[PDB]
């Protein structure tokens, strides 16, 4: 069923509650004992969200492999993505070894450090070119190399350091600065746009390990860009692109981390995204 039918359906009932339960009631549920042990409760943002163990991402250490992270890999779409919660005073070090590791290009941030008047994440980032930052605890240097600001979001060149080997890498930072304190964007054309700069930088692209992406918890905001991005590959890919089902895809990617999309409102916002979307997609 062309989802823009579904959607004026939905629309014209007020049924967007009724969808959003039914997808939680179908969620996968796995098992998370790695994230519950009482070693990793500062490792952890939030008591009620995280990674199932068998798509963990794991640190290279023997000490403490674990953080708030889980690979998505979505097979018929070719696309993998990191989801991980915003970085804690506790967990900056820890973030910057797992994009290391990992070999990703890309950081897509979309929160604020402060929203609501409350802190949402680390400050992770240099914010001047003189100032760099030391992570002692995983033995790498962080450098702000350029900054470009625009309206909706602001893209910065990073330079990685594995200070153990002298080598490094060039890391792109796209920090999405608009998204309200409360609800979701009433038009979705800045998401989308901020969506295609990321894709144009080679940061989707399998020559790099996965995107890491984050918003405070990770599953959210979080959420609506990896669903958009996927649905719209699958709609290029197919012969009939009115076979992508949204609501498929994300229980397909709810099998990898729990939550993702946290109310009907994000649900509605990834359907009206990714019919606006497909207006490019097919031709135009
Ligand atoms: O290490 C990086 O990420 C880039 S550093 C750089 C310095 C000078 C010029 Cl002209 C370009 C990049």
């Amino acid at each position: 069923m062309e989802m823009e039918k579904e959607f004026e359906q939905i629309d014209k009932s007020g049924s967007w509650a009724a969808i959003y339960q039914d997808i939680r009631h179908e969620a996968s549920d796995f098992p998370s004992r790695v994230a519950k042990l009482p070693k990793n409760k500062n490792r952890n943002r939030y008591r009620d969200v995280s990674p199932f163990d068998h798509s963990r991402i794991k640190l290279h250490q023997e000490d403490n492999d674990y953080i708030n992270a889980s690979l998505i890999k979505m097979e018929e779409a070719q696309r993998s993505y990191i989801l991980t919660q915003g970085p804690l005073p506790n967990t900056v070090g820890h973030f910057w070894e797992m994009v290391w590791e990992q070999k990703s290009r890309g950081v897509v941030m979309l929160n604020r450090v402060m929203e609501k008047g409350s802190l949402k994440c680390a400050q992770y980032w240099p914010q001047k070119e003189e100032k760099e930052m030391i992570f002692e605890d995983t033995n790498l240097k962080l450098t702000l190399i350029s900054e470009d600001i625009k309206s909706y979001y602001t893209v910065r060149q990073l330079e990685l350091e594995n200070l153990t080997t002298q080598e490094t890498r060039e890391i792109l930072h796209f920090h999405y600065t608009t998204w309200p304190d409360f609800g979701v964007p009433e038009s979705p054309a800045s998401f989308l746009n901020f969506l295609f700069k990321v894709r144009e930088s080679g940061s989707l692209s399998p020559e790099h390990g996965p995107v890491v992406v984050h918003c405070s918890a990770g599953i959210g905001r979080s959420g609506t860009f990896c669903l958009a991005d996927t649905c719209l590959l699958l709609m290029d890919k197919r012969k009939d692109p009115s076979s992508v089902d949204i609501k498929k895809v994300l229980l397909e990617m709810r099998k990898f981390r729990m939550g993702l999309i946290q109310t009907a409102d994000q649900l509605r916002f990834s359907y009206l995204a990714v019919i606006e979307g497909a207006k490019f997609i097919m031709g135009d």
